[PDB]
């Protein structure tokens, strides 16, 4: 159910690099890939490239992005983040409260909490989750 | 097992994710207290709180930045990287309570009490050989 929600994700990044592009300046791009610490201040611009590829993933592929997928924030952050600001990140798309995380029908926000756990399976590969 | 085994994954998944960014809040002295081979007296257990939580919540503490929940995959990872077997315990028993992924998404509190926790933590480092500590390390104060 969700591992399908993902996999379509996964399969979107790993197609962006290359046929599409972001709305990413190869400044915003080191900027978001790098291993350069996330310093305070840079959560505006940390969140406005996160989003871009949210988003834009999102709008190459046809889905709406009124709620953004956690599966998407999931996966645009695990494939573009680096380590140094993983964790950071998520407590940073939180921040983009845009859905309520549906966890047992409650509209519950996306808290950062999970995020890492979403992100720590997709790096580690797994995501046949359920 | 198919299923402690996704686990385990998902820990040595961690590993890599910890090594790559060495970034600690912790002065050289801090850092083998941390990691030395002597024992955590029962008076050491606010020193080791700190050194332990400074592994898990990573560039955050480095950084300002709030501290938020992490999976147990994670902290066991953090453990068995970094503490010795001597503290490797005391250390789950200071982590006690974490939660493993699958209930931090589905929203099932199974808190993962620190035996359990020690249990687990141990072999995610009985099983983990492009992992061990090196010296590319100590350049955090």
């Amino acid at each position: 159910e969700q591992s399908v929600r993902f996999q379509t994700a996964l399969a979107s990044i790993k197609l962006i690099q290359a046929s599409a592009v972001l709305d990413l300046t190869e400044d915003d791009f080191d900027f978001l890939t790098s291993n350069k610490v996330w310093i305070a201040t840079d959560r505006s611009r940390a969140r406005r490239c996160v989003e871009a590829c949210v988003y834009g993933t999102l709008d190459f592929v046809g889905y709406p992005r009124f709620p953004a997928p956690v599966e998407f924030i999931a996966a645009v952050i695990a494939y573009y983040v680096h380590p140094v600001n993983i964790q950071t990140a998520c407590l940073i798309m939180e921040g983009a409260e845009f859905t309520e995380n549906i966890i047992n029908g409650v509209e519950r926000p996306v808290k950062a909490a999970e995020l890492f756990a979403f992100t720590l399976r997709v790096r580690a590969g797994n995501t046949d989750v359920l």
